[PDB]
């Protein structure tokens, strides 16, 4: 962790207040804290980039300022303004600059914006008193488990929100993975058990046929998964580079079967951490089977090459996706 | 509010559980990167410390609780607390803190909160090499309406339903507010698969009185996995068992529910929990549909069972199974 943290209080009738810039350090707790007992929590991530000219800056921020108001708004937590969200990240940059590694390649620095209840009281029933708070953290194809035994999230749940809760819910699988020596889960829909929804950390792209002709794939928003900011930039840098693009269903039998037909080509996850990470090889149960020849696929890395060159400052920002930050 | 003390216990991966300690309550720390601040892995309990006519303090099938902390513990990756640790904590705090427990033998006793939450620094999505257990307590028949949550589900099958684990109840804190925006005073939930099998309420189970007298039947959602097995659920099936009424577990419609009592069928309808013991149900909101559970008043079965539960809790009706047992 860096240096410093950003600490911003809400009180019913007051809003959010008391914004304030302090050393990175032990919080209080009064043990009745609602999310010490019902986990009235949301969060975010991003990073910051340190590009060529010494400008520090973020990627589709303004996403995350809305998205993080999405996630509250589904706990009932008092939404955070997205002008003192986007405030919240510069004054940490203007204290911690130093802390942003150097242009320009992987590194960069990660970005923790989270909230949580913090009245006492063990009535069910969302706080009137809440703290966010903002941290700073300095910041290979992979094999996926395919989770048959657990649901992450459900349609009428929170699965559209970045809520701590759905992530206490996949520990168990997530240690299952490990156990046959995957590096992550997928997680399959809570209705029929059938339809891919998204890693644990990642949303899921498949690549079908190859060359010019080659077209992506991707689970539509379910209502259950993750509408990651990652996911939804490619969709536009696909489209952009002339790749046809679906957004729909697909269950596990389609994947298996396509994919040992050869008509899936690529399968890659994506997520603000690694940008993209190619899939190699599935376990479903008692069967495994492998993507392709197992090595990173054209159109994940074409794809991770547009992103990351737009984020390093490398390549033109077409969609004015990147903002400074210090 | 709260009593004087509270009882701490660490857990840490060379040392499992220990450090228990009675110490006042009062504020604790967390790192920033808490892993419960961010990925919310915590679990919880509750049940009651009661004072008797003779002087004692006893506890409610607080085995069962013991039992029910590890299995949710275990749903979300967290170590478990030895049952014996969790009992030694109930004697701990009774002990310094007795003079808290109301006098015997009304609805008053004293509520206890056993909880776990992550206390290890990491944004990694694993589960936490440490935490901590916290034991705090807080001194503790109106019918009411319910709303059923038709847009928002609780819990999902293979899912986190069947564990008490604070991510179910904020998942519920949203419809909770549309039920008060219709006047009604708690939340229905329905399966998440096929939208329309009963669960369970907010914080209480759910029980269908059909028919009247020695041939009534008491009906309840059977587990699902995603609907809490209460305590107070599993007793009075046995009560109403000792009593003479045939029970039935089982799957239920939401379309029966209104269809059988606007029939008559459904004689009277109430929840259950730790805290108000039985309450029970007058009305009921579902979309448009509004109904009524007979004349809107406690019903007859509803309340025999309250009156010999409570009875068993106050030490008042004799303890056949074995459920209440010495505190301090
Ligand atoms: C469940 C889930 N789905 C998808 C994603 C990808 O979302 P994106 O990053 O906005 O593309 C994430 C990562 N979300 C996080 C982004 O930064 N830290 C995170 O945990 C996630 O946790
Ligand atoms: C979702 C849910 N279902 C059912 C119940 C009833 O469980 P029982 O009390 O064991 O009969 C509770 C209350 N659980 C609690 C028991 O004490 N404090 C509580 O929150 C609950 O929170």
């Amino acid at each position: 962790h860096t240096d410093h943290m950003v600490s911003i209080d809400y009180a019913e009738g007051r809003g959010w207040h008391n914004a304030r810039v302090i050393p990175y350090g032990p919080i209080e707790l009064d043990p009745s804290a609602i999310v010490l007992h019902y986990a009235q929590e949301v969060f975010e991530g991003l990073k910051a980039y340190r590009w060529a000219d010494g400008s520090i800056v973020s990627f589709r921020a303004d996403a995350n300022a809305a998205r993080l108001r999405s996630s509250a708004r589904r706990l009932a937590i008092p939404e955070l303004p997205d002008a003192v969200f986007i405030e919240s990240l510069r004054q940490l940059i203007a204290v911690d600059k130093a802390w942003v590694p150097g242009a320009g390649g992987e590194e960069a620095l990660y970005l923790r914006p989270f909230i949580f209840a913090t009245e006492p009281g063990l009535g069910v029933r969302p706080a009137t008193q809440y703290r966010y708070l903002l941290i700073a953290s300095p910041a290979a194809p992979v094999s996926v488990w395919v989770s048959t035994e657990y649901v992450r999230a459900c349609p009428g749940g929170t699965g559209a929100a970045k809520f701590g809760g759905n992530y206490a819910a996949s520990l168990l699988a997530q240690a299952e993975a490990a156990e046959n020596g995957c590096d992550q889960v997928v997680w399959l829909d809570a209705v029929e058990r059938r339809y891919i929804e998204e890693m644990g950390g990642m949303n899921i792209f498949f690549v079908l046929g190859s060359g010019g002709s080659a077209r992506l794939v991707t689970p539509e928003l379910s209502g259950s998964l993750l509408p990651g900011i990652t996911r939804d930039s490619l969709l536009q840098l696909a489209i952009d580079a002339g790749f046809a693009v679906e957004e729909r269903r697909i269950d596990i039998d389609e994947w298996q079967k396509k994919a040992a037909a050869g008509e899936i080509t690529e399968v890659f996850a994506c997520g603000t951490a690694a940008v993209i990470t190619p899939v190699a090889r599935v376990r479903h149960g008692a069967s495994e089977f492998r993507i392709a020849d197992g090595q990173p696929g054209e159109v994940t890395m074409a794809l991770r090459d547009t992103l990351t060159g737009i984020q390093r400052g490398t390549f033109a920002d077409t969609h004015g996706w990147m903002a400074r930050l210090g």
